[PDB]
C-alpha cells in the first residue's frame, strides 16, 4: 500500500474506481473537462502493492466568501476508497497529504461536497451553505400587488435554447459569481459540459429549455418520469428585478402543475407570491463544506458587518493556533497570541460560521464552540454574518 | 345578515358550525376551557335573518417579544364561515369588527394560526414564527464529542408520567415562554386540555411519556399508524444542557428507528449529532401571524439589538401611519411626523419583522418592503435581529 | 343437509354466518331493523345434519320504475354460505327456493346489490342501475355563469344536524323515490339505521353533517383517514335548483381539498363547472341487479317513451316464455304466441334493459339478445329508454 | 406583438416553443408529416415586435358525423403561448383570427382536442366524444356462452407486425371511419407515424404487435414499466364478431396480468364476459371538442334518429343566430327566423350534442340549455340520439 501522485497509466485504474464509487461517472470524457482543473500534484492514488484501491484530488478553484472578496479554493474532488479496502486508513491518509500539499501550495482555504454528512467534520471540514429545495404549486400561485414588473406590455424575459446564448449566461454568471458569497468562478470546460447536458438523452434527461433576462436566466427541464413536474436545474439573477421576471416566466408554465428548485434559505421567491406558503420547503441539506487551511489569512481575507462596533478577543482553533482578533470598520486583524482564550473551536466549526450560513449563538448552544461572555457571542453572531445571503454556485 | 356579539343562545349554533368547519372540534366540552380567555365583547357571530353562518373571536393571551418583554396580545381564533354563506364578506366584516374591538381595547399586537397562507395577509397579519419539523433517523444518531452531559454516572433524566408531574412542566414552561420570543402564557385550563390528551384514546392516539429534566421536558408519544415514528408534542428546555439532555434521552429510545419533532430554524440538534444531516427537515410552515394594531406601541416596546449604532429614518406603514423611529442602544423611539418616508411597507410586513423571524433585506428584495437606502436596509436587518431564536408557543 | 324456513332457535346460528360472512355486520342489532321488513316465509336456512352452513331471504321493497310506476319487489339479502360447505350446490338450492316463494306470492321482479360480478347472472339477475364516483378537486371548481342560484342575497341551503331535521329528510327523500327509476320506499326502521350512523364512532366514521334546501338534502362526512376528502353518502334533489344550491354550498367546504359522491352516468354535476373534467370519474361498477320474475307483469305495467310510433314484436326470454309485444302510445300489451320469436334473450338481459341503464343495441353487439331486424332493434332501445335517468336508492 | 400568417422563417421559432410547450414534440421531424395537413394560411403566429410567443394552426380534416355524413372540418391543433407572455389575450386574438379564416373558407365545423377542460368551453367548442379507460383483469377473465367465435376449430385472428400489414390495416379502418360518428379519415402521412411509433424505441416504448382479423385490428404494446400491462393503443372492428374474436385473442394474453384500452362509453367488451365488473372503468375524460361555425348547415347535414315523429321548434344560439328548426323522416330543415325562440344555448352546447355524446336533458338540468317544454325536450333528447356509439378517432 503506496501513498503517490499518479501517472498517466494510472488513471484507467482510476476511471474504473470512479465508475464503481459513482453513479454520475460515465466513463474517462466524465473527467476530460474537470481534469483541466487539476494541477500538477493535485491527485494523490493508493495501489495495493498494482492496482488503484484510493484516490483523492483538488481542483483549482476560485470561491467567492463576503464582502466580494475572492480566495484561491482546493476543491477536493473524486475521492473514492476500494469496497474491498475499506477500514484502512486510506481516506485519512490520502486526506492528510493532499491537506499537506494545499497548505503548503498557498491555499487559505479547501472546500467539498459531501457523499454523506458523518465523514469530513473530523478532518477540518464544516458545512458553509445550505441547499433548500422549493417546490411551486404553480396552479395557486398569484403575484403580490407588490411584487416588480406587474406592468403590461412587452416581457423582458424570453424562451431561448441553451447553446445559441452561451455568451449572455456566462456574462451573467460572471457577475452573479463575484457578488454572492458561495459563488464559484465557471471555466469555459464546464460551460461546455453544462451545455452539453442541456440536450435530450436517449432514455435519459428531457432537453433543457433557457429563460433569459439582460439579468438573469433560469435553465429548466421538465422531469424524467414526473411529467407535470419541471426542475429548474438553475438560477442566477444580479437584480431582484431579473429574479421576479424569471419566477413570473417560470409560473407561466401552464402545463406544469409543480416548479422546484435547489435554492438557498433567503430566497425571496415566497413573499413574491400572495400566498408564500405555496414555497413548500420540500428538502434541506449541507451544501459547500469549508476547510480553514491558514486561520489568520481566512479571517483577514473577509469582510465584516460595518453595524458592530469595534472589539477584540482571544480566539483559539483546536489545532490550529490562538489569535488576538480585532474586528472593527468590516475588517478584521488577527495576530498570534499566547494570551487565554476568550472563545475555542474546533476547524470544522470556523469553516461552517466563514460564510455566514451558520450563527455562533447556535453551534454555542449545542457547546461546538465555547465561550464564557454572551456579549463576545452577539457580537460575533453579528460580525460574521453576510450582508447578501451565502448561496451555493455548483456541485464538484 | 346581521353582524352581533352572541348570547348564551347563539353557542350551540357556532358549535355546530364549529364541528362542521374544523375536524379537531369533537364538541362543546372542545370550546369550554378555550372560552375562559375570550373576555365580554370578545365574540362576533353573523346570523342569517336565525342560524349561525360567520363567527370569530379573539382571546387575551401574554405574548413575549424580543427584550423580554410580554405584551397583552389578542388571539384571534375560532374564525369560520358556513360553506353555505361563502364570497359574501363575512370573514371580511368580522375582522374589522373584532380589530375595531381590540384596538378600542388598548391591545398593540393581534396573533393568530392561519389554516391558509394566503387569507390573512390582507387584513395585515404577518407570518412572524415558522415552524421546523425535524426527523431523526435515531439508529445512526451519535452524539458529538463535544455535546453536553457525554460523562459516565447518573442520568439528569427522568421517564415519567406526565399527569404526576404537572406542577414541575408548569415551572419549567413559565420560565421559558418568559425568555423566548413567541412565547404564550399558558393558563391553567391549557394545563387541564394538554394533560387529557396524554392519556390514550380508544382507537385515537397512544399513551405520552414525559423526560424531565430539572432545567427542561419533553412530552412525546408513538405515532398511531407507524410504530417505528416517536412525535415530540412538546419540548421546552431553559439552558443548553438540558435539550442536549433531553435529545440524549430520545435518542434512546431504541424501539423507534425515527424521533420527530416540530420546532424552529435554529434548534441546535444537529450541531450535537457526529452526522447533522441525519437531522433531516422533513416539514416548514409559517406559525405565528401578528397584526401590529399600534405601530408606535410595538416598536418602542420591543428590544433591539445593541451591536447597530443609534440610527433615526422615518417609516410609513401603508395605512398605519408615517413615523420618526429612532433606534440606539437597544430601544427604539416612534413619533408621529410628515417628513418624507425612507422606508415604506404594508401592516403585514411589520407584523413578519416584529419577532426577529424574517430579514428586513429578504422583503426589501421581494419589494415587500421599500427604500432607496441600502445601508438603512442593513441597519434595519441588525436592530431588529433576536439575540434568542424566535420559537413558537402552542397553537390557538 | 336440509332447507327450511328458520325458527327463532335459527338466528344465532344466522348472525354468527352473517358476522363471518360480512365486515358491515357488528352483531344481532344489525338485522334487527331489516328485519322487520322479511315476510313470514321470507328466509331460507341449510343446516349440516344442526349448524346453520346456508342462508338467504327477501324483504318486502316498493321499487318505481319508468313512467312513475311503483312495483312491489322482493329484495335478496344476507345471503352467505359457510366457507366450510363451499361447491355443494347450497346457493343455487337456497336461490331456487326462494324464487318459488318470490313467484307464488305474486312478486312481478326480484333485486339485489351483488357482493361480486360473476354469481347473479346464472340464476335470471342481470344489472339495471350503474354507480358512478365524481371525485371533485373543488379547490378549481368554479360555477359557469349559466348554473341556477348564482344571485346575490340569503342562500336557500342551510348546514344542519341530520338528527334534528328527520321529517324534512323523509318528505323530499319520499318525492325523490317516486319520480326516480331505481327509487325505493324507505321505512322509518331505515331511517333510524341512517340517523344512527350519523352520529361519530369511536374509532371509526366521524360526525355526518347535512345541507338541506326545501327541495334537496346532502348528508356527508370528512374520510376518517383522508381529512382533505368529504364523501357525500347520500344526495337526494327533487328540482334542478336544489341540486346546483347543494352543489355550490358543497363546493364551498374550503376545508377541503376533493368532495366524493357516488352518483349515476348522468349526474349534471360536470356541466354546472366550467371546467367539465373537474368532476373525474375515480369508480364505475353495477348498482342494483333485477330478476324478471313475471316477464308480462312487468313489461305491462312500465311506462315506455312515447317517441317510438306503434310497434308489434315477439320476445322469447330463454326460459320465461314467448310473447306479441306490443308498444305505443307510451304502454306495452304482452300477450302469450308461438308465432316465430323476433328477438331472443336470458332472462338477466331484459333486468338489464328493464330500467333503462343499459341500451338493446349495446347488448345485442355482445350477442347477449338476437334479432336480425336493426329497425327493431332502434325501437327496443328507443321504447325501454327512460326520460328520467335511473338513480340507485340505498344498498340491502 | 403583431399577428400574422408563418413565414418558412417562423418555423424553427415555431418548434422552439412546441419543444417547449409539448412533452410529445421531439423535435421538427415530429411536425413533418402533420404539417402536409395544414392549408396555405392555416396558421397564425404572434412576434415579440423578433420571436414567436405565440402560435396556433388548423389541418383540413373530414369527420364522420350520425347518418355516415362526412364533413369538411377544421383541426385546431399546434396551439401554444409562451410562458413568458401568458394572460395577454394572445390565444383570444389566435382563435378569433382562425375561426374568422376557418369560417370564411366554409368549414361547417371546427375541432380540437384539449390540454385543459377550462379553456375552450368560452370560444364555442362543446366536449362531443368521451374517452372510457377499460382495464380488464384478464386472468379471471371467461366469455359468456352467447359470446360470438366460441367454436372449436381455427382462429379468424393472427398475431402479426404492424408494418408487414399496412394495406390491410388501412381498408379495415377506412371503412371504421366511414360507419362511426367520431370517425377521421386518416392520411398516409399519419399511417407512415403510426408504423414508425410500432418499433421499440430505445429507453422508450416496447415493440407493438398487431391481432389481424378480416374486419376488425388491434395494435398493443405492453407497458415500458409494468411488464403485467398489456395497453391496447388501437382496436378498430367493423363487426360484432371481428370485436369479440380480437378480445379473445387479447384475453389469451397469458403472461399479462391486465389489458388496458381507451375505448367509449358503449363498448360491449363488458357484456362479452362471465363477470362485467371485470371491465373496471379506470379513467373518463372528454375526447373530441366541436365548435359549429355554421348552425344552419351543421344541423341539416347531419342524420337524425327516425323514431321520433315530425316536430317544428325555435333554436337560438347564443350569438349563432335563431332558426326555425323543423326535424322529420331523419333529416333537418332549420331556416332564419325572429319567432320567440323555444329552445336557447350557447355555440358550446350545441357541439355537445351534436354527435349524440350528451343528452340534451342533461344539459337542460344543469341550465346549459333552456326550454319552458318538456316535451320539445324528450324530442330533442330522441332526434340528436345516434343509432351508432359515437367514438373517437385519433388525437390531433
Ligand atoms: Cl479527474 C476529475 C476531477 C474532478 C472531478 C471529476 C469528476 O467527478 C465526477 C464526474 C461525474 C460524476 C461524479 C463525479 C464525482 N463526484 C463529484 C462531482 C464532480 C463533478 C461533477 N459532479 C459531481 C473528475
Ligand atoms: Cl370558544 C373557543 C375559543 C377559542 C378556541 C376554541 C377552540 O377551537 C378549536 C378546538 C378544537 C379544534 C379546533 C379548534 C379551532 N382551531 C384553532 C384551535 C384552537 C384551540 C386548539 N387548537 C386549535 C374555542
Ligand atoms: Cl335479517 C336481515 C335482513 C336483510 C338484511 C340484513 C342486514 O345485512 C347486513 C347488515 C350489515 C352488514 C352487511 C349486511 C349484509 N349485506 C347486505 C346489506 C344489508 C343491509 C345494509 N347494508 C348491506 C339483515
Ligand atoms: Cl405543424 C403541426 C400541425 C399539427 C400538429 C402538429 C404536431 O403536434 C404535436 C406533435 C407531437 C407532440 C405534440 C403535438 C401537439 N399536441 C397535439 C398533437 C398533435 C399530433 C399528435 N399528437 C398530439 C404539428
Amino acid at each position: 500500500v503506496t501513498l503517490c501522485s499518479p501517472t498517466e497509466d494510472d488513471w484507467p485504474g482510476m476511471f474504473l474506481l470512479a465508475a464503481a464509487s459513482f453513479t454520475d461517472f460515465i466513463g474517462p470524457e466524465s473527467a476530460t473537462a474537470w481534469r483541466t482543473l487539476v494541477p500538477t500534484d493535485g491527485a494523490v492514488v493508493v495501489r495495493d502493492g498494482s492496482e488503484v484501491v484510493g484516490m483523492a484530488l483538488y481542483m483549482d478553484l476560485r470561491l467567492t466568501v463576503p464582502g466580494e472578496v475572492v480566495l484561491p479554493t482546493a476543491g477536493l474532488s473524486f475521492v473514492a476508497v476500494a469496497p474491498t479496502h475499506r477500514r484502512r486508513g486510506l481516506l485519512r491518509a490520502m486526506c492528510a497529504e493532499l491537506h499537506r500539499r494545499i497548505a503548503d501550495s498557498g491555499y487559505p482555504v479547501a472546500a467539498l461536497h459531501a457523499s454523506e454528512g458523518g465523514i469530513y467534520g473530523r478532518f477540518g471540514y464544516g458545512p458553509a451553505t445550505t441547499l433548500h429545495e422549493l417546490t411551486v404549486d404553480r396552479r395557486f400561485a398569484r403575484f403580490h400587488a407588490d411584487a416588480p414588473g406587474g406592468g403590461l406590455g412587452g416581457s423582458s424575459v424570453r424562451l431561448v435554447r441553451p447553446t445559441e446564448h452561451r455568451g449572455e449566461f456566462e456574462a451573467i454568471y460572471e457577475r452573479w459569481r463575484q457578488q454572492v458569497p458561495g459563488g464559484l468562478l465557471r471555466p469555459q470546460v464546464l460551460w461546455d459540459e453544462l451545455l452539453a447536458e442541456a440536450k435530450a438523452a436517449p432514455g435519459g434527461d428531457r432537453e433543457s429549455f433557457a429563460l433569459l433576462h439582460p439579468d438573469g436566466y433560469a435553465l429548466y427541464r421538465v422531469d424524467r418520469t414526473d411529467l407535470k413536474l419541471a426542475r429548474v436545474s438553475e438560477l442566477r439573477a444580479v437584480t431582484a428585478d431579473a429574479h421576479c421576471a424569471l419566477w413570473r416566466a417560470l409560473i407561466g408554465l401552464d402545463s406544469m402543475e409543480r416548479i422546484s428548485i435547489i435554492t438557498h434559505p433567503q430566497d425571496p421567491l415566497p413573499h413574491l407570491l400572495t400566498d408564500t406558503r405555496l414555497a413548500r420547503t420540500t428538502w434541506r441539506q449541507d451544501g459547500l463544506w469549508l476547510r480553514i487551511m491558514n486561520v489568520p489569512a481566512a479571517l483577514e481575507a473577509r469582510g465584516y458587518a460595518h453595524e458592530v462596533g469595534e472589539f477584540s478577543t482571544v480566539l483559539e482553533v483546536s489545532d490550529g493556533g490562538r489569535f488576538a482578533l480585532k474586528i472593527g470598520d468590516g475588517r478584521a486583524r488577527c495576530t498570534p497570541t499566547d494570551a487565554a482564550a476568550e472563545i475555542e473551536m474546533d476547524r470544522d466549526v470556523l469553516g461552517s460560521l466563514y460564510l455566514g450560513a451558520h450563527r455562533a449563538s447556535t453551534l454555542a448552544a449545542a457547546n461546538r464552540l465555547r465561550t464564557k461572555d454572551s456579549q463576545l457571542l452577539r457580537r460575533l453572531d453579528a460580525a460574521f454574518a453576510s450582508d447578501v445571503p451565502v448561496q451555493t454556485a455548483f456541485e464538484f
